[PDB]
C-alpha cells in the first residue's frame, strides 16, 4: 500500500528513540506514578500551542504484549475502554494490519472540539538475537485522506502515539499466566492543531492518560484471564 514506507519509518523511528531511557533528562518530569505505572512528560509550547511530549511505562502480570498490542488496535473492542471519544469510524483497510482511522473527540471545554485522522498499523518486530527481546508495537500517526477533509465543527489534531511491548516469562511443565509479564512503553505526541488553554490541556493530559493506561491494561486482563495464552 502507498504508506508502507512511511509505516517503517515511523516503526523504526519509535525503535529507535522511544524506549530510550529519559530517567535522566532533567526535561522530562515524572508526574504520575501508581503500582507499576510511571507517567512522564516534557513541557513544550511554541507559538503558545501546548505540544508536551508523554512517555509511561507500565508493568502487566499475565497478558502479553501480543495480546496487548491486539486489543489496542482492535476497532471491534475500541469501545470497551476507549472513553475519550465521541464517536470514530474505518476510513479505510490499507493491509491485514494496517487501517486508517477517522475520529472525532470529546470537547474540553472552553476549546474547540477535536477531530483526528490517523494510520493504526500493528507490527511485530523479531528478536534478532537469543538475548534480543520480541517487541509488539502498534503505532497510531496522522495522516491525510481525501474521504475526510477537514471540517468546520472541529480542530484536526496532529498525532504520534506508539505501544511498545516486550513480554518477560519466567520458567515454570506448561506456562501459566502467573509466569508472564508485559513490559510496555507508551508514547504520545500531540499538537492539538490550534490554541488551546495550557492550564488546562496540562490538567485534562494528566488526568487522561493515566486514567487510560491503568483502565485499558485492565480490561486486557480481565478479557485474557482464564483463556489459552497468545504469545
Ligand atoms: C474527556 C477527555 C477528552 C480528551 C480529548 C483529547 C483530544 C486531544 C487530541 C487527540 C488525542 C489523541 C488520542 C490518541 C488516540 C489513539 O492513539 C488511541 C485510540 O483512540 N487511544 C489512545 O492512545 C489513548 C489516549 C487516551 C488519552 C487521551 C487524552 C489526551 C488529552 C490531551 C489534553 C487535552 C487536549 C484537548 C485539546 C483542546
Amino acid at each position: 500500500h502507498r504508506f508502507v514506507q512511511k509505516v517503517e519509518e515511523m516503526v523504526q523511528n519509535h525503535m529507535t528513540y522511544s524506549l530510550q531511557d529519559v530517567g535522566g533528562d532533567a526535561n522530562w518530569q515524572l508526574v504520575v506514578e501508581e503500582g507499576e505505572m510511571k507517567v512522564y512528560r516534557r513541557e513544550v509550547e511554541e507559538n503558545g500551542i501546548v505540544l508536551d511530549p508523554l512517555k509511561a511505562t507500565h508493568a502487566v502480570k499475565g497478558v502479553t504484549g501480543h495480546e496487548v498490542c491486539n486489543y489496542f488496535w482492535n476497532v471491534d473492542v475500541r469501545n470497551d475502554w476507549e472513553t475519550t471519544i465521541e464517536n470514530f469510524h474505518v476510513v479505510e483497510t490499507l493491509a491485514d494490519n494496517a487501517i486508517i482511522i477517522y475520529q472525532t473527540h470529546k470537547r474540553v471545554w472552553p476549546a474547540s472540539q477535536r477531530d483526528v485522522l490517523y494510520l493504526s498499523v500493528i507490527r511485530k518486530i523479531p528478536a534478532l538475537t537469543e538475548n534480543d527481546p520480541e517487541t509488539w508495537i502498534v503505532c497510531n500517526f496522522s495522516v491525510d485522506h481525501d474521504s475526510a477533509p477537514l471540517n468546520n465543527r472541529c480542530v484536526r489534531a496532529k498525532i504520534n502515539v506508539a505501544m511498545i511491548c516486550q513480554t518477560l516469562v519466567s520458567p515454570p511443565q506448561e506456562i501459566s499466566r502467573d509466569n508472564i509479564l508485559c513490559k510496555i512503553t507508551y508514547v504520545a505526541n500531540v499538537n492539538p492543531g490550534g490554541w488551546a488553554p495550557a492550564s488546562v490541556l496540562r490538567a485534562v493530559a494528566k488526568r487522561e492518560y493515566p486514567k487510560f493506561l491503568k483502565r485499558f491494561t485492565s480490561y486486557v486482563q480481565e478479557k485474557t484471564a482464564g483463556k489459552p495464552i497468545l504469545f
